[PDB]
């Protein structure tokens, strides 16, 4: 159902470009005058054992056994995704690289002597770049999900998905990163005022919670766009309804996946960091291991969230019949 | 589509009854040892004029003209409902009566010398009785809505709907009044602590807002149950989706209906209270007029909320075709 590429949002692409031009004008105006990645596959067996031992020793928890089984099954499929797409795990370094290049440009142009372009620019463009990662991962994962066999592009993560983002759907990302910018900046202003006084803790924490809610929603909205190739509002509303109807499954996947994945990166970098010391003192190895383990499991979580929404859409439409077959793997629930 | 009466929820009916028995045990254990109702019809013409004059003298508001037209049309139909059901306006006095009888029992049994049954009892049972009013009104209004002609029970509000609540759906109300009880009591505890200190204003106000959100949702869930005759969770989820998809219409109906209906009761009791004084001092007439005008327009608002959800369901299903006709009145939008 993926063979429809309709660009979906143009006004917000134009606003993003026009802003970037205005920022460039101000710039020029003042100038001219030992890895943990092993977990990406094996963590699918560790997670099932972890649950198995935790529930030994109370039994009211059994009503959730159906919801945890889904969470575990999704991790198994996520392992298959990274096996099929060897380049996917490395994708965060191109995002980091791009962020650095922008940040160096930003800080260098701030030195030349309107100012609101640099304050808004820094935040909006950085969120834009990060939101582009979310669309890019969802594209590659969706392509895998809806392929019924082993035939694909040899290097799908760099041969596909990014081409669709830049050619068609770049406007959809622009709108989403703008919406979150309108929240991230007010929160920073309140934090500044608070420290200069000090009773703003409640309103600052509320906006912080809002940021997480909007981010999660945007990530699902981007995936829904990649599948249905519609505009932002339609994708966000469709994904929202699915998240509400399956809210019990979303809460389980996010609470259990977070606990398990947290132990994943923490336990493996503790083991790696203490290995080979033999009573010799540096901790630079421990910091390295933390940073790479975090970026590897961060994108791992993204793949699981995309697979969940793909499953839900694969049951809202395309039900079973002699002429209709599911795109899902053998995950029956 | 209303000919299906399936009881919908039994476990929460049993829990409600078992609690009431436990409360009765504790009781016995310690013992044995000039009206404003004219508005119910004419307010449908006053509302349209009020909007007409307010928009004379800015024009950005015109984008909402489609949403206000719906709000006005719903008020017109609400007038028809009260004309067809003359007994409906008087219904709040039986709710008040029932609340008094319980409250007298409660306070009398508190005097005999476990205590948690009286604290939880007072709140849960009172919300139960009030929630029963919400189901009762929705039943009568839904019956009118889905009747295509003038044939009905002569005294439908007392001949129907209450029979369905007591015979089938009493368990559905029990669950809803329990959920709101779990919020109303913590809020009261925080208010108590605050006055004995004083920095709890934020968390108290948040719970208060939550109470209004849950109440509104429950009222729509009860109406959805009356139509679809399903269980609470299914009705609440279905009504929730409709409220989100039409959120722009809900915000308009609640913000404009509240402003107009507020003026309705306030203006008419001011006029009645100052009438016939002729320089004669009592204000007991003004208080009487306020109290009756409030209960009359409170149930008026309930009828409008039920009609809105009925309209939405009448367009989600039962679309136009040679074999399908809408149940709605001539409200085309
Ligand atoms: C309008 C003109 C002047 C500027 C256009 C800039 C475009 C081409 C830039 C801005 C943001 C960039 C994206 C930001 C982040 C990533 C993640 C990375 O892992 C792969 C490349 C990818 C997906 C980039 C591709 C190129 C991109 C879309
Ligand atoms: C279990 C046994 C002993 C007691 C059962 C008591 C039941 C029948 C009582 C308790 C609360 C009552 C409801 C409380 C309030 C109202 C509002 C009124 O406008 C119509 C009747 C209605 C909807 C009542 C119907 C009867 C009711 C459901
Ligand atoms: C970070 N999670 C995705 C696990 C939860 C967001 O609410
Ligand atoms: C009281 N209203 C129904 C008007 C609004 C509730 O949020």
């Amino acid at each position: 159902p993926l063979e429809d590429r309709s660009c979906t949002d143009i006004p917000w692409l134009l606003l993003f470009i026009l802003f970037c031009i205005g920022m460039g004008f101000i710039c020029g105006f003042s100038i001219a005058t030992v890895l943990s990645m092993i977990l990406m596959v094996i963590i699918r067996y560790i997670s099932r054992v972890l649950v198995w031992i935790l529930t030994i020793l109370f039994l009211i928890m059994l009503v959730m056994r159906k919801r945890v089984a889904l969470t575990i099954a999704l991790f198994h499929v996520a392992g298959k995704v990274f096996i099929h797409l060897p380049l996917l795990v490395f994708q965060p370094f191109w995002t980091f690289f791009a962020l650095v290049l922008f940040w160096v440009y930003w800080i260098m142009t701030l030195l030349f002597l309107m100012w609101w372009y640099h304050v808004v620019g820094l935040i909006w463009i950085s969120e834009f770049i990060l939101a582009c990662q979310q669309m890019t991962v969802a594209g590659a994962v969706v392509t895998y999900y809806f392929t019924r066999d082993k035939r694909n592009l040899p290097f799908t993560p760099i041969l596909a998905s990014v081409n669709r983002l830049i050619r068609y759907h770049l406007g959809t990302v622009a709108k989403g990163s703008f919406i979150i910018t309108l929240v991230k900046i007010p929160r920073m202003i309140l934090m500044y005022i608070h420290s200069q006084l000090c009773v703003l803790k409640s309103c600052i924490c509320c906006l912080w919670c809002l940021e997480k809610c909007l981010n999660y929603l945007n990530q699902n909205a981007y995936t829904a766009t990649a599948i249905n190739s519609t505009n932002f509002c339609t994708s966000a509303k469709d994904a929202f309804v699915i998240l509400v109807e399956n809210a019990l499954r979303v809460a389980t996947i996010n609470t259990v996946g977070d606990f398990m994945l947290f132990l994943g990166k923490v336990l493996i970098v503790c083991s790696t960091g203490l290995a080979g010391i033999m009573l010799l003192p540096l901790i630079i190895v421990c910091l390295f291991a933390f940073l790479v383990a975090h970026c590897f499991l961060s994108i791992y979580e993204m793949v699981v969230d995309v697979l969940f929404l793909c499953f839900a859409i694969d049951t809202k439409y395309n039900d079973g019949s002699p002429g209709r077959e599911f795109y899902m793997d053998k995950v029956l629930m």
